[PDB]
């Protein structure tokens, strides 16, 4: 009895179909592919290769409209579940299918197939990320509010340029996901357990029916490498560090401190204990989940790290973290979307904090330095004045003419204009800076190119 | 549990991004239990009477019995997590009373006591398992203690071992892995509940009748503290990577003896596959997936101190982010010390072939300089004068007992007709004569020493 248990828990332990029916997809057109390459090589007639496309199409329609069905088996993985369903329609000949062909450089082909599609809808997010990103920054052209660093005011910005600093880390992440879809674009199919084939199957005529761009060159190579799942999880855990970075500045911009943004109550959830709360959840959970991207990566790093060559049963453990680390992105890059769908910004406190920052002492002291007062004494001048202004409560540009004037008496009517918020923002003109005109351009830029 | 704050619903997308339930529900019975022992605290502060606690220990006990019975009962519910899951079948069942449970409490103490409790079952069955692989590695020692073979180090023939020796290396590694759970169990066996959201219940429970009441040592000191700490997480899972990564050696090394280029070891069907055609090779499956599966592991360890850093107080919601990984790392430690001891039951040691290797490679070299030193010859020169020896043993392919006198006598005179026992396998054994040593003495007083520590 106990026995049997522990044998019970070894097949639960060893088997990988309650994660890898997720490539049931791939590995059914796969297989379709790997048929055609039997043809030439003479293993099937041009029949039974349109028998086994028949089955293999009826079960892909089958698989596509109920999923569920495949965890219903006992099956150990889905290659196995595939040749069984096979072998129901089509009888021994879903087994003579499998001739030339190992699991090793099956699943080696099924993988990088899922990680094509899968690609493919991290492409499609992102993108959909970037746009809503754009949108909120038009909407927000008018939203000054001071620009941070150390998280003290620092130059005041507007939160449009905030938004298109985002827009910048996920463009390359863009640019990282499409080259690690050219370089994994390698079709591993025919080289065997580890050796290659035993035909002379022709390997690029089988990339090109798996719409692979070329084959592989190594054999064992082929059946051992990793490095695509490696690559992905790591544009995967940079991507997510972006997403915890707006995350961070959305969380502190929310806070009663700040009073910068207002969360729609879509997006938000409240207190079991505390009845006024509504907290930015889902900007919490963003950052949380860079964590679990993180381990992904770090534990398939581990995996392979002094892992001998050819296969290696530990190279099982390559999907679960893979398949959790992109589904963790996509749901967070759709989540960051639908943050922004209904934000506010709060536009007359974000002015307010902007102008209780003093970067226009600067302003200021260059002022008094182009009129000819020292560096040194223009510094301790405005050092002055700010103290002073800081005391009456108000901005420098809000003291009257008289009061500056006891400051320095160079001081005139045309300091105003110099010290005023739009003034400091229109000096930042250069490509990237924060000046409106300059932010209304890159909008501009970023509309046409992300369509 | 909220809802009185808002105006509008949660958007669908945001409630599945959001919710707990699909993995906190493994927390029922705790969130229960912990239930049971709050509305205790809540009659002695008069916000239940006698049987109004009564009534509701009633129910929460039938919720209890029934989510004991089908647990997965509760996915069939939208509810939000398991804390509203229960808080909604008290309702059903004693209507007004349910919404009395919550007085004082938050999810954020609840929760931060659930997964104490939880903590504490699951370090209790690792310790388990834990010991009956160290008692498995004992017994297998027991049986082989005349195995010599080849030591390593570098992978290169070291000095000769035995099997029993190699088996309580990892005897050692798990005794440490298991007092680190004992230690990490220790500062973990203290109650949060009772400290609100973040700045205490707003009522003067007795926070330690409460622990009590829960099983646990203490309460905690501080309410900010007590709802924000995750330590007993970080350090379950960083003992949980050490074990792991202890258990990836114990793979690594069965699986170079499994090789056909060592022979040294025969693992059981139960643990291998292989073909017909060539029923010699077993592939180690079991073995392979230890080692493969410590990168999960440290992948938890390395997620949640990413989600704990620069986290500010109290409370945030990236803490939901504990379980997943924290159950997920301990399943795979304990599934791992199981089949570590399936793969040590019916292992079969190969001795002539262990014994053989155990004879190669030139690993009674270090003899041969321990037999020049007590003639008087500094053990450097003697070091380098057994090096020479060595490289024209290799040139002759011979071993060093395989030399005639004459010609190890050209490396030094001193060298007599008694180099010769002191270059056997067995004499290489008895010389380890100290603490922690390989000769049979030694091997036999650490597994009678571990045979008592362990029963």
């Amino acid at each position: 009895r106990f026995t049997q248990a522990a044998d019970q828990r070894f097949k639960q332990f060893n088997d990988s179909l309650r994660f890898d029916y997720r490539l049931a997809e791939q590995d059914i057109v796969g297989s379709v592919a790997w048929s055609k390459a039997l043809v030439t090589v003479g293993v099937l007639t041009a029949e039974e290769q349109a028998q086994l496309e028949e089955a293999l199409n009826v079960l892909l329609e089958d698989v596509r409209a109920r999923p569920q069905q495949i965890l219903e088996s006992d099956a150990e993985d889905i290659h196995s579940w595939v040749e069984g369903k096979l072998i129901d329609k089509v009888g021994q000949l879903g087994k003579k299918l499998h001739t030339g062909r190992s699991r090793n450089d099956q699943v080696a082909t099924d993988l990088k197939l899922w990680c094509k599609d899968t690609v493919s809808e991290l492409l499609t997010a992102n993108r959909q990320l970037q746009s809503a990103l754009v949108e909120t920054a038009q909407n927000n052209q008018d939203a000054v509010m001071p620009g941070y660093t150390h998280l003290q005011r620092a130059q005041p910005v507007t939160f449009a340029h905030w938004c298109l600093a985002y827009v910048e880390m996920l463009a390359r992440d863009e640019s990282r996901l499409q080259d690690a879809l050219k370089r994994l674009d390698v079709s591993p199919l025919g080289c065997g357990a580890l050796a290659g084939t035993a035909y002379e199957i022709d390997r690029e005529q089988l990339a090109g029916w798996l719409g692979f761009a070329s084959a592989t060159r190594n054999s064992l190579d082929s059946v051992s490498d990793r490095d695509h799942v490696l690559e992905l999880l790591s544009a995967a855990a940079i991507g997510m560090v972006h997403l915890s970075r707006f995350a961070e500045d959305l969380i502190f911009f929310n806070t009663g401190e700040a009073g910068f943004v207002e969360l729609s109550d879509r997006v938000t959830s409240g207190s079991s204990l505390m009845p006024q709360k509504k907290n930015p959840d889902a900007l919490e959970l963003i950052r949380g989940k860079c964590g679990r991207v993180q381990g992904a990566l770090t534990g398939m790093m581990m995996t392979l790290k002094g892992l001998p060559l050819a296969y290696n049963k530990d190279m099982q453990e390559d999907k679960e973290g893979l398949f959790d680390a992109l589904d963790t992105w996509l749901d967070c890059l759709h989540m960051a979307a639908l943050v922004l769908d209904g934000i506010q910004v709060k536009r007359p406190r974000c002015q307010e904090a902007a102008q209780q920052g003093y970067a226009n002492a600067t302003e200021l002291a260059d002022y008094l330095v182009a009129k000819g007062v020292p560096f040194r004494e223009a510094h301790h001048i405005v050092g002055e004045a700010v103290v002073e202004a800081i005391r009456q409560g108000k901005p420098l540009e809000d003291l009257p003419l008289s009061e500056l004037q006891k400051f320095s008496q160079v001081i005139d009517e045309d300091v105003y204009p110099i010290l005023s918020l739009q003034s400091c923002l229109d000096k930042r003109a250069a490509k990237g800076g924060v000046s409106p005109q300059q932010v209304a351009q890159a909008i501009a830029f970023a509309q046409a190119r992300l369509g």
